[PDB]
């Protein structure tokens, strides 16, 4: 059993890589099993169908982003700092995580999300929104900003990161608090 | 007659690709939704990809046209660009073809040359206009046009409220103080109009 249980990461990785480069609809179980170097039995031991590989990848993206959001809100940061760190953080895990790229690709396409797993974009919007409200509440973002709209755009925008942050910073952050944020965006770009 | 039938098939396919996705939509679905025969559909489109192509063709051609209607009105480049974005926003709320276009682009459906990929198109048009704006001194020389173009596209992809909200933010961050009010009011005026 141990052997079988041990192949699941490989199969996910293999399917991630293929879904990310070649797309979901065009990738088959057979392609996946040959890339992974395992048998069909090994694959069926963990997943009954292609869709199950999809929901597992989607599951990992959702958990990954929810974990990072939670971790970053427990470290004494201001909300906008947390939000900024979160965009750069996600970007760092994606540049090095095929699974997340595959998740992204599945989410961007019409690949359904099995309830109660919410669609990652609405989850990313929720995070961005609550973070922006707090930032408004802490005077880091103008009181008149329409948060909803920026969350909606921000999510689309994150999917150059520093350069985007600079524009938002100039346009939504009060003059006296800008510098700290411009500095952080620079440091995070430097650090990733 | 023929062409009207063709267009209704396009519209039906578009509405379905938009609400239900490209992959899960069937030619049989499209057929019933359009009120035609399978024969009529296969007379105008040999395959489901031919429906995608015609939708994308309509998308790119509406886009290039709107850009062209706006270009001959003596506007400043920043004004033209701003007007273009609100036009596009308005077009998306009107018929489903543009909605389907996006959905197709985002679904990962390949665009048959020589037609360019919508995102690529939208980015070039925005970028070229932003570059003219800098030259015209309505936008700071040190702005990152690419990031701005991206933001603009993303603010559209309600919609007029969101496009306006994002415009104000960009205006505060890229337009010289002395030229801001003209654009703030323009943005505000376009939101109310569209």
């Amino acid at each position: 059993q141990l052997r079988a249980e041990q192949t699941r990461a490989t199969i996910i990785g293999a399917a991630a890589d293929l879904f990310d480069r070649r797309g979901y609809e065009s990738t088959t179980l057979s392609e996946i099993v040959a890339h992974a170097g395992v048998t069909k039995g090994a694959l069926y031991f963990h997943f009954a169908a292609k869709e199950d590989l999809a929901h597992a990848i989607l599951e990992i993206q959702s958990r990954t982003s929810r974990r990072l959001a939670k971790d970053l809100d427990g470290r004494g940061y201001s909300s906008l700092e947390a939000l900024m760190r979160l965009t750069f953080g996600m970007a760092r895990l994606c540049v090095q995580g095929p699974v997340l790229r595959a998740g992204l690709r599945l989410a961007t396409a019409g690949v359904p999300v099995r309830p109660p797993l919410p669609h990652p974009f609405t989850e990313w919007r929720e995070i961005a929104t609550s973070r922006l409200l707090d930032a408004v509440r802490q005077s880091d973002v103008h009181q008149d900003i329409d948060v909803d709209s920026v969350a909606h755009t921000l999510v689309c925008s994150v999917v150059r990161l520093a350069e985007m942050w600079y524009i938002l910073i100039r346009g939504m952050v009060p003059v006296t608090r800008r510098a700290r944020y411009v500095t952080l965006a620079a440091r995070l770009e430097q650090e990733t």
